[PDB]
């Protein structure tokens, strides 16, 4: 049936708010304290989600690490009570975005599915973020496929038919990756596959992810692994 | 001093020489003779240096697919006396130029690079093509870049300008891994580091060499592995 897996990847196969919270109390210490600094991970998030939406209908593309720096600006100004960074810093925070670390599962999974299919993320990060976080996340693919590629970030379906055409395939070879249904949603316009990874920390223990029922979309999961076993991967050693 | 290897693939880390005549003998089997496939097979591949030779003349780009198949389907009506093949078959000859083998020394001499370094593969070869070949071939990416991505092909500027912008890395900080001459001075000229890798069976043993003395290039090796050594990579055992 399918060809090829195209992966989200922030969230999707990324702890981006563990690794954020970490990085930043380590660039700041005791500058910062853990509660303000979760919140403004929490923010800056909400403000790259707010940027990219604003970018999608206007129908341009920016560099995602200059949206990241830009709200991290933009947010330093609003906590600039509480503390401080310099222009360095700001830089160095903005790299946790390319230091992501995988969810458990991910690494194995991933492996597994190559048995029977090309892997390849399809990601809004740009080109450059994306191959630092394979070496971050323990990502190995068969190819990596950016927005900074075709101008046009997800939801626009040139992004997924530019990914079939690269790889040589019909949408409809393609089954699309993500937790976040709004990706699989434009997938589905174009006729490729859905599969809806369930991650329930992805904005914390208190989080608040979205609900996804059965029949919904194509494959429901809670892990890579499971998504390979149900496509009937063969395991690894 | 690097911070990524970009390598040229068809030839320079694939023995296509090889797996074109075991391909196409395995395809067309005692209808043609071994020694008159593998004349076909050697000016199969003039063919393509002939056509992109006057397409980068032109500044123009075409899918490398339908290039080897046209080509083949010039030299099969002038090898018609000889032997003959449908259309499908056809098909499974071109598919041969994206199951290439790698010469011995690649697999592993890629996966001790990637413990200093990123590797990606910059190929005048369409996109799924490269993609499939790593399948082949065995090789494992932290990115694949096509001329297919920047409609031009090697040895235009904008092939290696393109691919450095795209990684986020200085040309100064990219070493280009070739086994054809244009290849690596054309990276030179856009400031990349040069890396030359002896094939001295790539057009088989009575092969077209041209020889480079030391010096000419940064680095002169007859194996991937030999590279790796060169540039400070712990040996994998």
């Amino acid at each position: 049936q399918f060809r090829a897996l195209l992966f989200d990847v922030q969230g999707t196969l990324t702890d981006f708010r563990s690794t954020l919270i970490e990085h930043g109390l380590s660039i700041l210490g005791d500058r910062v304290d853990r509660e303000l600094w979760e919140e403004l991970v929490d923010q800056w998030r909400g403000c790259y989600r707010d940027e990219l939406d604003s970018l999608v209908k206007q129908e341009k593309w920016r560099s995602v690490r200059a949206v990241y720096r830009d709200s991290l600006i933009n947010l330093l100004a609003k906590f600039s009570d509480s503390f401080c960074a310099t222009s360095a810093e700001v830089e160095l925070l903005t790299d946790g975005w390319e230091r992501l670390r995988s969810w458990p599962d991910v690494p194995s999974g991933l492996e597994q599915l190559r048995s029977k299919y090309l892997v390849a993320a399809l990601t809004n990060a740009d080109f450059s973020a994306i191959v630092n976080v394979g070496r971050s996340a323990k990502l190995q693919w068969d190819a990596v496929l950016s927005a900074q590629l075709f101008g046009a970030y997800k939801p626009h379906r040139s992004t997924y038919e530019g990914a079939a055409t690269l790889l040589g395939i019909a949408p409809s070879e393609i089954l699309m990756v993500a937790s976040h249904a709004y990706d699989l949603e434009a997938a589905r316009e174009v006729g490729a596959g859905t599969a809806y990874v369930r991650r329930p920390l992805e904005y914390g223990p208190t989080g608040r992810t979205e609900d996804v029922p059965d029949g919904r979309f194509d494959f429901l999961v809670d892990s890579i692994s499971e998504l390979a076993d149900q496509l009937g991967c063969p395991r690894l050693g």
